[PDB]
């Protein structure tokens, strides 16, 4: 089968011809129809050799949906042809945490040696994929495959990090959006679907700032030295009460700070080594909470893909060929796609 | 190998020899160390011909504890010897509430066909025992079996009604137990565990009376028409925040109405079929809840026997052979049990 | 100053003369914009002899909005002019409830002779009403006053209503709001407002389904015998996550009941005397909490003006004048008020 | 009266001669019958010459329970003699927080010049004193004035930062408490109470080590280098679900991000100026929340009296007299009381 491999430390990925895999008892082969390319799947090319501890070779992709191809021995649940999209973040299914679908918050994959598909496993990008358990299957039914793929990642950490606070985000209540990218311009979707939240983005690009228009923000306030007293504007000096920060460099998490209400919260979900949010008297209102969240639950990645099977979840895509995957990151980089890239296996 | 059977509707359950089973791919094969007798057992095999839909032969006992003694093909995260307490209430596994753990809500089992070991599968009361999923097995370490194998019913059902309404029973809160038998002596142990509620038992027995006083209950009242009166003199006039009823006949409920505080709780956890909580205005408190909860969640049976590991959990029993395992059922119906029946294979 | 006062028992509400009352201390004045017409107030005025105790001569109207004449000694939070919607569930202020502002379910106002305006103490349908403390008041800023008086009890009603379960309406959740009249058509942009449920809107008068789908119902039911089944060719045969029965007459419950999820909720809202839920195994689902829950909380109220100042709740209102207060208390016996019905002392 | 001032920058608090005031409109004036030192009161009496902004001269104490002495006009709720202990984070009474009771997080206080006794407004530590409103007024019954002193702020402070993330804290839960002073040794207990957590006390002192074991830790540890593993080694390597930092310096935050577990919380609520949390990604846990919470609200307060009553609170305190005052707090400089001291009007 054709996939895409990350084949080498500081190399770019390439298109590769490999075993089609065979499901052993437990598991799934799915055909995948569409396979999202993710910010995450860019830091992850651009550990070093000595942090890179994946193994050689990975097919690339943790955001996957597909077709079931076929059943592993002793397998129930799911026949043949059923559309899924891929619960990411596999755990244990044993631990406290796992029980209650939070495998996000398993504390023993590490030690077993259960890592995602696309980092650790073999992922999504590729004409098939193994799926561990049936448990990491989550039904989309006539769903596009194309729209459904982000749901997986892009829809579900924010759908997961909102959800964390959710009981703070009743009317009245303002959530400010902190980076309209991939994952941002879903959770105001989110906020909007779930939330009475004034929703209030930040972006430093007038496009991205559109995009938050377009999907239902309710202001637009261009990032940087201006930002949280153009937020306090809008407030009325009283804060916000939730900031969900996709972007997550200093200058993101220090106007997260500078906006959080009294009592409020800060999401901080995106990425930047180093970054951090200073939580102590004097530097930070009194009660407002701030976490680092990660993926999210299964129970919330059914209720995300609820939202996009009712209409709540315009998920801004472009397409690509496995052939155009390595040009795809590339155009990832630079900051190019509005919204996610998505491949699909022809 | 030894079990115990229901042969034959309206007859009494008796001892049988039949094939020791063999796991299948995701199945676990259990050696029983200790299987717990409850009063459901009774009701099972008190239903008439036309109402009694679990099959025959049906191997009893829903309430299990064993050590691990074969593993189906593709079966990670048991080792054999590792001793295990089954989860009873088992539901599909993939719809919104079982990713949440909560297969005791499972919508799809009963369309399914998936029914508890004891009330529809092979159950306990045997020297080995079947289970389909690994998700069903809960480690107890080195918990004594005897002690652990109420944990998984005459535990978890309580600890599950309490469970829902716990943010109402904080301290200045009070929580009437309404029968202290196999159920309501954990239940109470557990609301002194979990919560700062005062907690008030109501009996017929006064033996009963003085087992709940052993185990924790800061008083103690007779039952009956007097019972109502007796728990407002000891709440001040105020109420019951919250009533759990392990009773569950007219009277007891009627008395859980007469109790209840305003925006309280009645939690109907016995069975005699034809009594309800009538819920309506005038006829209950301003707020006060109402459920019929059902056995409880993966991740609360693990809480469960966390209790019992720390030591928060004196649960009275008497133990049983296999072949007293019928005696024990006829001891059960004249409730000469003082706390929960256990069978151990000898 | 001109009135509507409830004068003697069984005779219809008139028109009366009697003195612009003056504040004492801590006490508010307020010149009365807008006074709402509830159902419940048709309740208290068919009440017999002996069940009366709201004492005679009583001030109609219990939904009240207006702006500050006058402050009472020692009163500060609000200056003259200010637009204010009055709490009406006063309580003690000083209880557990109270603190959390929770005074709908305050323990001790009962003991205390502490009524709401309009069941009790002097109400809105008058050019002047007392507001007994500041606690008591809302602002609700240059919001149409006609608008704002059913905001009080018709929105703060069903939002709490539905604030009690709120975590249950979760996307992929169905929530049936049965009787779209003052309250439910409240209820249903409520919904909209604060959850991702589907809604499920039931009513006798198809006039009254078209106004669920003008204010955001996705699906509309005639009521009766049909309904249940109805409701369950909707939900895919998975029932409702919550029933909302702003009628709660035995027939709508009795729906509700046939209808509700496992693991949902039913809030009988509407007051009908002897009806009832009957909460007990096999005559309703596991897990499926019944309440009867009263008005609303202070933060709630607050919450509710907030999601009408943000444009969500249209409120479908027929305006009437202090002399036309007699005669739209007839129309809202007959049923041919389309909303909420609401006097402007000129 | 007597009463304790602090009354120029810099220079100890001494015993003065002042008015015995009068209440007016909505006022309560106590006779004090215990009066409570914070370590708090020491920050505010280091403060420089411009950061020092609660105005000269300031009675101290805002740890106060009395009896009530003189209602001012209009106040109901209490009567002459009734034992009270004083809210302190008073708040505006109005807002979405203060209606909630949570008036510690009240968003308008500082604006309006709402500010606490003993910290703004005249204290407790004196033989009478002022309270606003009787919504600031929690009874205490014939609890010991000595013992319900140090509930207003050294158990309600500790109340408050627990019950934020009660709902981790089942059975299977850890909970490290750091600091067993005033705050600390009231923590231990109320998580006793409240929670099934497993407790391990932190401090360098061997006596308050002690102390952590004498009101009911389950461990106690060496504070230092060492505390972390030590920590680690009783979890068995899975971190503590809960850290309440009472100390709250950067050497006990570190050590609190070295335990904590995945999706667990740390409650930094002891004070050291510039020391913080880092929250950022590989700095702390997945899903660990980080807040620095302040004092605690009116049901909280109840709640914490509600404990004491039930003989749930031992709270280790030694009496002064108001003469002894000024010396009692040398004795807190020093740290020479063994948890709380309590000042008693003669
Ligand atoms: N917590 C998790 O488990 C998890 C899961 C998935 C992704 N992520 C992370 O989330 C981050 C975002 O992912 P994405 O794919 O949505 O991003 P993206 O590549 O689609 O774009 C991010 C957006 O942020 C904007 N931006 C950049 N710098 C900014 C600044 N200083 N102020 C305001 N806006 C700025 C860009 O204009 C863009 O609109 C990444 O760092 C990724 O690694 C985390
Ligand atoms: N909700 C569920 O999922 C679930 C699970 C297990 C058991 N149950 C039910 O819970 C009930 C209790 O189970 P158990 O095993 O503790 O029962 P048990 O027979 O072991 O003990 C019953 C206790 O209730 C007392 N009692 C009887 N009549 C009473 C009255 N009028 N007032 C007060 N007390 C009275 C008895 O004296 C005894 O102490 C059973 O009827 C059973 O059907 C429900
Ligand atoms: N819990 C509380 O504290 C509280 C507060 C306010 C009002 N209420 C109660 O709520 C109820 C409704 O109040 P309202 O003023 O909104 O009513 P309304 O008179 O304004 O509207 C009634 C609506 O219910 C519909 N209806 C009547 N019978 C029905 C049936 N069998 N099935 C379906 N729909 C039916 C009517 O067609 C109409 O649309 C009243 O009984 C009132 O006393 C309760
Ligand atoms: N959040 C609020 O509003 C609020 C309210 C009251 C007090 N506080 C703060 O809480 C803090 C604690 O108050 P307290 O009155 O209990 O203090 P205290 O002086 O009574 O107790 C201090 C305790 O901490 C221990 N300790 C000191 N350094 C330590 C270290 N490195 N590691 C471990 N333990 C150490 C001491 O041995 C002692 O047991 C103070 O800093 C105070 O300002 C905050
Ligand atoms: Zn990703
Ligand atoms: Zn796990
Ligand atoms: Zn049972
Ligand atoms: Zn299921
Ligand atoms: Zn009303
Ligand atoms: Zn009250
Ligand atoms: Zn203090
Ligand atoms: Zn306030």
């Amino acid at each position: 089968m054709k996939a895409v491999q990350y084949t080498e430390i500081g190399s770019e990925p390439v298109v590769v011809d490999i075993p089609t895999p065979t499901p052993g008892p437990g598991e799934i082969l799915l055909k995948v129809t569409a396979a999202g390319l993710c910010h995450s799947d860019i830091h992850v090319m651009d550990m070093p050799a000595a942090q890179y501890a994946y193994g050689l070779p990975l097919t690339l992709g943790h955001e996957g949906v597909g077709t079931v191809a076929e059943l592993g021995e002793g397998v129930t649940g799911f026949g043949v042809g059923d559309a899924v999209a891929v619960y990411g973040p596999w755990g244990c299914g044993a631990c406290h945490a796992c029980a209650r679908g939070r495998e996000n918050y398993c504390t023993r994959a590490a030690d077993l040696g259960i890592t995602p598909p696309g980092l650790g496993s073999p992922g999504s990008m590729a004409e098939y994929m193994i799926v561990d358990s049936a448990r990491h299957l989550v039904p989309i039914g006539d769903l596009d495959p194309v729209a459904a793929a982000p749901l997986t990642d892009a829809g579900l950490t924010p759908y997961h990090a909102i959800s964390r606070v959710l009981p703070l985000l009743g009317p009245g209540s303002t959530a400010v959006v902190i980076g309209v990218g991939g994952l941002g311009h879903v959770g105001i979707q989110i906020l909007r679907a779930v939330s009475a939240a004034r929703v209030i983005a930040v972006d430093l690009d007038d496009d991205r700032l559109a995009l938050a228009r377009e999907v239902g923000a309710d202001a637009a306030v261009k990032s940087g030295a201006g930002a949280a007293d153009a937020i306090r504007e809008l407030t009325g000096g009283q804060g916000a009460t939730a900031v969900f920060d996709f972007v997550g460099a200093q200058s993101t998490i220090d106007t997260a700070q500078q906006v959080v209400a009294v009592d409020g919260h800060i999401s901080v979900v995106g990425i930047h080594a180093g970054a951090h949010a200073k939580v102590g008297f004097f530097m930070i209102p009194f009660g407002a909470s701030v976490v680092t969240p990660y993926w999210g639950t299964r129970s919330e990645l059914m209720e995300v893909v609820a939202l996009a099977r009712a209409g709540r979840l315009d998920i801004h895509t472009e397409t690509f060929t496995l052939d155009e995957g390595p040009a795809a990151y590339r155009r990832l980089r630079e900051g190019s796609i509005r919204g996610r890239g998505v491949v699909v296996p022809t």
